[PDB]
């Protein structure tokens, strides 16, 4: 089985957790569907020596945008939201916004992507309370777009509220209430918003380094205005759930009515999983980014040469935590679509207790490591 | 030895621990010097299912007030601080006070009683953070004094305060330094004061009840504007060693003729002396039976009609801080002849308890347990 | 078997590690002369995998120089070395200084202490190779007094390779020679100097962390300008062995007229005495409440109020070299009549803990260890 | 399969390492464009007992020069380089040179091949840190050329440490970068630059034997005077990928729906034709073109030895012995209608053991894998 991969991914992990120093690491690995490997090193409270666990939570940064993204996603296909109509429509309390003398015209496909002109405020330590996001979109409603909407990429958190404002708008429901019924669809029954009045069971704890090089606590912070691209706490078993139920929905057109319906349509998560021009992705040279995700193509230019893997990412960063999803598709072969049932693929979440860490190049040679034992 | 008092205590823990729903308590009962009990029933961390111990550190809100005493009275001792000079001769920052139309002064001693006129804010849910205590005090500088200074009796926090700032500008040196070295002497090695940044081991968490009836995290706060009071965390092995050294600073000037080779006090028995003894036009919150001595709640002992309860003499004080409650104990023994010519002090009982829950009183439950603890001495 | 104590223990390290961020740590606990644990968390190598062991060696930084006073106190028994004669009867290499107005002295038990004028480089990245000690007194032999000697505590490594100098010219043979010597007679078959040429196997690696915080190896440096500080690398079972003979030294003599079989110290119990005997006007940096006796950092027991922290016993020293950190501590145990009548001698607990990252202070984590194992004895 | 030539091969890389008593040796072997073997004998720590094997970093000191050729051949295809046009052009920090009174001129191509009149410094054992080769030009911008550029072959790598300056030039990027971008384009994810600080993962450790015929550390160096030769670490399963896009854009050429190759095939054969007036140090019978020792194809008498083909390239680094190995098949009609390109055996091998050849054991195994084929 899947004896060897575990060794060296538990390697790799022991590899990146010395070198940036994190006190706690978790890792899920999920192959076709199933999970074949949930570990956790180190101490998720050093304070109070609890061991890092299958079951910790901990803050997930920007997968809270490709959770949203599948809120727009439900709304899109149920008819409700239209993508290419400027957002004053949903929301008039956003200002027609004007740039550099013409006026421009701002909409949701154009925001998803992070295309529009909306400036990137950066990691701000609010601890004040937002009940809802009407009132979370003061803090970025008067200030003017940085460049021409369309024109630039540049990546903004406060755009993501400002589609959860949307989603307020649209659905007709609150956003917390809709993405607790996706959740609940999706069997995620651990992924909560962050906040601090509630007891949430098996809370882990986010530390950083200080001018001394010394292990401290992370200042106290709310993320209320920005439930959406941070705010949300999980476990690596509900992020496996949601990559898995992602992959199923992407393959299941092509796979030949035993198969369930997806839950959402083919074309649906084919739009999604399609990259823009003119749009980069950080955690990944060889990407560009789509729809709330990082989407590396299969490409070899010269014979003999490297051959990129078409895989999907998303690396988050939050407060002192830093968090990777990423879902590898395997390849699609005649007699594999015959017999064999999706998904087809690895997924593989990290999280760790540690501020700015990148995790995606781990998750990527994990999920190698297990697609070579496949079987 | 103490195999009976200890299953009588148990049970009166349990009983307040089910009657407030404490998620977690801890207690420890020290006897004659000897720390003879130390026990944790619940668990300190609900999420994360840690249970409590004796190592568990938590808030200690009126202890604070005490501790500070302690380098008030040895400011005192080392004639670096006067208690009936103004307390403007220390801070000049301090505005003059005018009451219906005369001026009045505020001292050391009187504000120490809680005689002063300065009204009780009460709990504040600050979350600033403050480097010294002269930046904190113009959170009530400038407001006018409730009453006459020393002519009725209000509860008040930010007096102390006040007397961290005087602590600080008669010592000459920072006063969480001076509190520290205090802590040092006195072997608590792990009382510290309360901030989030720094890594302190075996923190509790503390816990309230909504609306609902629901056990739920209390917010966040920031106690640097008060760290005279209200901004100490402690184990209760650290409150027993503290009780100890009163006790012995208190008793060692009776038993000093028999030995006479027993080790001073902390303080000297004078000042011992006059720190538990209460001031008049006072009362005791917690206790209706005694009145308020130098940063401490005393009982004397009395017994005016035949046949009727005689009170019993302690000295404690009880603290209230969000999300905790807590209480530390002192009861001396009667001293006769025979236990001072062949006995060592201390000779008494310490007893600490500390809760993760908001307004619980332990005063009753200390006594009771100092009691139980009494009866089966030796 | 101390098994609770062992798991105390190994959870102080974890805490260590964790709150530093070191790739590895080693401990070696000895109890009553015999080895009682031995631990490697982490990996020595992060490149290659290599996993702590207690095989690991790393570099001892200040240890070394305790090492040396060994040295130093065989040849002032042998009578070959005056610790008040001038060094320049030794070194002619070395000039006469003069400091201010007056010509001053500089002696060997006055330099021992770090009390002397010599001014504190700090680590220097040297690259260079130095075959005898003489051409490494090069570096500061030029250079003035920074103080008076005799009139100021001053912490300094290159008096410790006018040291290692004085040995060479006192003994007349290489330090390096004499060195092994003794390493060989305490039966320290590990310790070795700090050299890149020779295969020394299960040699560690040493880290530090760079501005991005990121683990990165520190760079090359070679260490022959301070063979006497600074200069060796050892593993933990080698330190404990060095911690069991100096405190048998320190204790056979108290344990004589009782199973007067016991075999005679390394070192006179007169020169044990002398060599643990902290000296006035002189400071120990990694403990405030000790002072520093030559070549090592002893604390006294002193209790000076009753029911009040009461001061124990130890002799300790920590090295920080580049890369590394590294305590050795020895804590003996208070000699009642009636282990001098029955047990035998070495009666203490030693701790030695070395890591691979550089300014850790591994003091307090010792002290904490060697009181867990003594809570625990049997 | 190929389970005969396995054991020969191991038994030579035995009588290699016995022979020269290195600690370790690692060789991999890659059969028509897949890795067929890959194996790791001894140990690449002594002091650590850490066994060698295939994922083993090791030093590569003459292959850094391939690998700047390379890099040196997308500048050409691009227009960016002239080779004939003089170095003062893109360096001005090189001084004009006369030799015996008369102005010369040295050229890329010249000084490719090791014909420029640099003189050869050898090892240097330099512990200083070079932020870009302009500064590290410092070492030999100002000596007089030992010979008539053009004129004599003489094997120098200072050299290659100008031709690094003039990539730095050239590109408008620096040569760290560039190079980093063709490794990750060949997919080379393990070769880099050898430096102290970063943590380098499987990092090999390099040994000496010393006068009483112990085995020693070697000394520490640093090598950042000589990125362009020398200075590279590297698995032997990257210089296999190396070999493989080599030989493709070699025989590509020859060979429907094919990839392109890394370069044009006319660059290729330019890169492999050897160049007259220059000798190979490691095999007589051959030449030295282009950082490629080249072997042609020769029969002179019948009933003879034939001269089989193949391009080679030795490295010698303190510490440590490398060869990589290409042998092409002979292509007849029918591999050219029914195969697909790479067709060939490339060979590479690297020991942490100073001053050992290990070309004959190279070609040796490469000649046991094509005997097995199939």
């Amino acid at each position: 089985c899947f004896a060897r991969a575990i060794e060296s991914s538990r390697d790799l992990l022991h590899r990146i957790k010395d070198e940036v120093g994190a006190p706690g690491i978790v890792v899920g690995v999920s192959v076709d569907g199933k999970e074949v490997w949930s570990e956790g090193l180190g101490y998720a409270d050093v304070e109070n020596r609890v061991p890092c666990k299958p079951e910790t939570v901990m803050r997930i940064a920007s997968i809270s945008k490709s959770l949203t993204m599948v809120a727009l996603a439900k709304l899109w296909e149920a008819g409700k939201l239209d993508l290419d109509i400027p957002v004053q429509h949903y929301v008039p309390e956003f200002p027609e916004k004007e740039y550099e003398g013409e006026k421009v015209s701002v909409t949701t496909r154009l925001l998803i992507s992070h295309l529009s002109g909306i400036r990137h405020y950066g990691e701000l330590y609010l601890r004040e309370k937002f009940e809802n996001s009407i009132e979370s979109l003061r803090l970025f409603k008067n200030d003017p777009l940085f460049f021409k909407p369309g024109s630039q990429f540049l990546y903004s958190t406060f755009g993501y509220t400002l589609l959860a404002a949307i989603v307020e708008r649209a659905s007709g429901c609150k956003y917390l209430d809709y993405m607790q019924k996706i959740f609940h669809d999706l069997d995620m029954l651990t992924t909560v918003q962050e906040e601090n009045e509630p007891v949430i069971y098996n809370r882990a704890r986010f530390y950083v380094y200080n001018k001394k090089k010394r292990l401290v606590n992370t200042p106290y912070v709310d993320n209320s205005y920005k439930w959406a691209g941070g705010g949300f706490l999980s476990t690596v078993g509900d992020l496996l759930k949601f990559g898995n139920a992602m992959l199923y929905g992407y393959q299941v057109g092509l796979f030949k009515e035993n198969l369930l319906p997806g839950y959402l349509k083919p074309e649906t998560m084919v739009m999604m999983w399609t990259p823009v021009p003119n749009t980069e992705m950080s955690w990944d040279k060889e990407g560009k980014y789509a729809m709330a995700w990082g989407v590396v193509e299969r490409k070899q230019t010269y014979g003999s040469c490297r051959k990129q893997r078409h895989y999907a990412s998303h690396t988050g960063g939050a407060v002192g935590a830093s968090s990777v999803l990423l879902v590898l598709p395997e390849e699609l072969d005649t007699e594999t679509i015959n017999n064999k049932v999706p998904p087809r693929g690895i997924i593989v979440s990290i999280i760790c207790n540690m501020q700015s860490v990148g995790l995606n190049s781990t998750a990527l040679k994990i999920a190698l490591e297990f697609d070579k034992d496949r079987s």
